[PDB]
């Protein structure tokens, strides 16, 4: 698809838009001083305006101007560039590739109710790092791990932009024991995989630790009550949005 970017506004240009119509556009979108005219494909023009087709990365670049502020509890989610005039904890997390998931929202609240300042937290499966910064700003000391190197970069940036330093590694549960034990462990994963971590989540947490998990589909919650239980762990707590859950225990 092709773009005839145009300078000036829709109000502004509304003369020669009838023409654009003809000329077979099928989209126009007013943008910063611009006006943006899309073809299927480049026509002639009396407009003098420039032609570029379309890609992914305006897309994005797109999406990344609708996005808003996601509220959770104590926190709100930001990109670098939203404005927020509330009392909420602010969270900025650029939109990169690796904050508005059910999981993420109800990982955050669960951990503003089971993270008490001064604790030892592991973010299991850190990807932006965004409840590692969480922790921090809570006034917990996290370390965030996940087997995904891709991601690493990116939420050291994020930390940054949010003040906050938490540790970031390459790795799984094993590679965190030995900056453990934690007095909190939060996991946005999936039931399965909970399930088979369970005896070792129990391993990573000091007596009494807790342990948050999320990714949790509605219909798979029992496998890791099952496997929590078993692996000695106790019901604490339960939240859902849509089909997800985060199931909380103590150890
Ligand atoms: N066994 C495993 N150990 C560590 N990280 C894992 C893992 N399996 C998957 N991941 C990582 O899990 C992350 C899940 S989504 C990241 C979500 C974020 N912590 C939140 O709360 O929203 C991904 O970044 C993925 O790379």
């Amino acid at each position: 698809m092709w773009v005839y970017r145009l300078k000036g506004t829709l109000e502004a240009l509304d003369p020669i838009l009838p023409g654009l119509f003809d000329g077979g556009a099928r989209g126009l979108w007013e943008r910063e001083g611009e006006v943006w005219a899309f073809f299927p494909a480049p026509v002639d023009l009396p407009y003098e305006g420039v032609w570029e087709e379309v890609g992914d990365e305006d897309w994005l670049e797109a999406w990344r101007r609708d996005l808003k502020p996601a509220l959770a509890p104590p926190f709100v989610v930001l990109a670098p560039w939203h404005t927020w005039e509330g009392a909420e904890i602010p969270l900025v997390i650029e939109p990169g590739m690796a904050g508005h998931h059910e999981t993420t929202r109800l990982a955050l609240k669960a951990l503003a109710r089971h993270l008490r300042p001064g604790d030892k937290v592991l973010d299991l499966g850190t990807g932006s790092g965004v409840l590692a910064i969480a922790a921090e700003k809570l006034g917990g000391k996290a370390l965030g791990v996940d087997i995904d190197p891709m991601v690493l970069p990116q939420a050291e940036a994020n930390a940054k932009r949010n003040g906050v330093r938490p540790r970031f590694l390459e790795g799984s549960l094993e590679a965190a024991l030995p900056f453990g034990p934690f007095d909190l462990l939060v996991a946005n994963l999936y039931a399965e995989l909970h399930a088979a971590l369970a005896p070792r989540y129990r391993e990573a947490l000091v007596p009494g630790g807790r342990a948050l998990l999320t990714g949790i589909l509605k219909d798979r919650a029992p496998l890791v009550r099952e496997a929590m239980a078993g692996a000695g762990f106790r019901p604490l707590e339960e939240a859902a949005e849509g089909e997800w859950v985060l199931l909380a225990y103590g150890r």
